[PDB]
């Protein structure tokens, strides 16, 4: 049931957009947004669906909604109220510039040097699995390698013990997208329930994991409490379960079926980095958004308080105004221009571990494992949200392409 339209939105912005049904879905889901991209359709438009919400459809609007953060706040980013009211994440949720000292430590908690603390067993562990899978022909990636590679380095950096992942895979997931099972509320009460007997073990005992670091960071002259120490590792969970795994797996629902750009990165391993950048610039698997503080001026109208936007990060990403060649992809970048680490106030403060680890997978397999393709008859169903996802991704080729390394 679509929403009623209220008092101050005039008819000529209306697009019924649905967030978690994107009207183009099979293109991808970060392709799949394009439509709203076509010239009618405005920088702002308002859909009713979802509860109704303005949507940001190019990446100057976007970003000039990221500037304008006195405005704009990320106290609720979630479109659906009943899971932006139960949000409370941290850096994100509270405001700069006294934000400062949250911030300072989580770029300690996670940094440059923690990729450095781990990249040999990156390294290591990219070559087992992809030494166990090489001469194999098949897997099914997104539980093969994109889940276990990457949680079993976040947790192993946060100081949690393995048999915790898919309890930890189920809420984050929960979390993230709406399954039906648990709201963000419930997944989150449950989250918290988990892990403050642990962050407590952290003020009982500190160790060399990153928990003990958020547990004992000083901030406005004082202790970081149990309460903020739950909020901000909320953040990093959702990082290094969902967001790098996500990734993973559309980094290779596009290599897949990818030929050429395989082969650019055999004849050219120093394309490798900046064919991640242009995957981050493709592949930006989110739809953040933000909540209007005061009522405001943008794009001829006046908007109220309580007002929600979304911004979407691949419509930077795509937008013939921002990037260079936006639909077709080459690795050849020097520079590109969009938002999936946010902007001025907000940047991505984990990434970096992610990059080495989506870096060392592109160098790693494309030697192990370098020509290959999705299972014939599989369809690949892709999940809209805040960050977006996949059903599953079977991958297949033919054992005698493979090399030993
Ligand atoms: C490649 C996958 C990832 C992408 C696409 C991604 C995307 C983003 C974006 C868009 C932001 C800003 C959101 C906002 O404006 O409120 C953000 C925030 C953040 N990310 Fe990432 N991220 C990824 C991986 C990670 C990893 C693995 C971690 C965990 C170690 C992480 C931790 C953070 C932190 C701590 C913030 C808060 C930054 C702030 O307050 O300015 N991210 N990231
Ligand atoms: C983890 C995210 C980057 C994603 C979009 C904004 C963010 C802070 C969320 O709470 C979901
Ligand atoms: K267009
Ligand atoms: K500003
Ligand atoms: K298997
Ligand atoms: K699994």
């Amino acid at each position: 049931n679509l929403a009623p339209l209220p008092p101050h939105v005039p008819e000529h912005l209306v697009f019924d957009f649905d967030m978690y049904n994107p009207s183009n879905l099979s293109a991808g889901v970060q392709e799949a947004w394009a439509v709203l991209q076509e010239s009618n359709v405005p920088d702002l438009v308002w859909t009713r669906c979802n509860g109704g919400h303005w949507i940001a459809t190019r990446g100057q609007l976007i970003r000039e909604a990221y500037e304008d953060y006195r405005h704009f706040s990320s106290e609720c980013p979630f479109i659906p109220r009943e899971a932006g009211e139960a949000y409370d994440f941290i850096p994100t949720s509270m405001d700069p510039p006294e934000q400062r000292q949250f911030r300072a430590l989580a770029n300690q908690v996670v940094g440059m040097p923690v990729v450095d603390k781990l990249e040999n067993r990156i390294q290591e562990l990219a070559c087992s699995l992809i030494e166990s899978l090489r001469p194999q022909g098949q897997c099914n990636f997104t539980e093969d390698y994109a889940e276990p590679f990457p949680i079993r380095i976040f947790m192993l950096l946060a100081g949690l013990p393995e048999e915790d992942i898919p309890h930890l895979k189920y809420l984050t997931d929960q979390m993230t997208r709406p399954d039906g099972s648990m709201t963000f509320a419930e997944a989150k009460e449950a989250l918290y329930d988990y892990l403050i007997p642990i962050i407590e073990q952290r003020r009982q005992k500190p160790g060399t994991d990153a928990i003990s670091i958020v547990a004992n960071g000083q901030v406005n002259g004082r202790p970081i409490t149990s309460d903020e120490a739950k909020r901000m590792c909320g953040l990093l969970l959702v990082g290094g379960l969902d967001t790098v795994v996500n990734f993973l797996s559309f980094s290779m629902e596009f290599l897949a079926k990818s030929p050429e750009h395989r082969q650019e990165l055999i004849e050219r391993p120093e394309r490798i980095p900046a064919a991640c950048e242009e995957l981050l610039r493709r592949f930006s698997l989110v739809a953040d958004g933000r909540i209007l503080t005061s009522d405001y001026e943008f794009h001829g109208v006046q908007l109220k308080k309580g007002d929600q936007i979304l911004l979407p990060q691949m419509l930077s990403g795509l937008d013939e105004r921002e990037n260079a060649c936006p639909m077709h992809v080459d690795f050849s970048r020097q520079k590109v221009s969009h938002t999936t680490f946010g902007h001025g106030s907000h940047l991505c403060l984990g990434q970096h571990l992610a990059r080495r680890e989506i870096i060392v997978t592109l160098k790693e397999w494309l030697t192990r494992i370098p020509d290959f393709s999705i299972a014939p008859g599989a369809q690949i169903q892709h999940k809209s949200g805040i960050v977006s996802g996949v059903q599953a991704l079977p991958l297949v080729w033919d054992p005698a392409t493979t090399k030993a390394v």
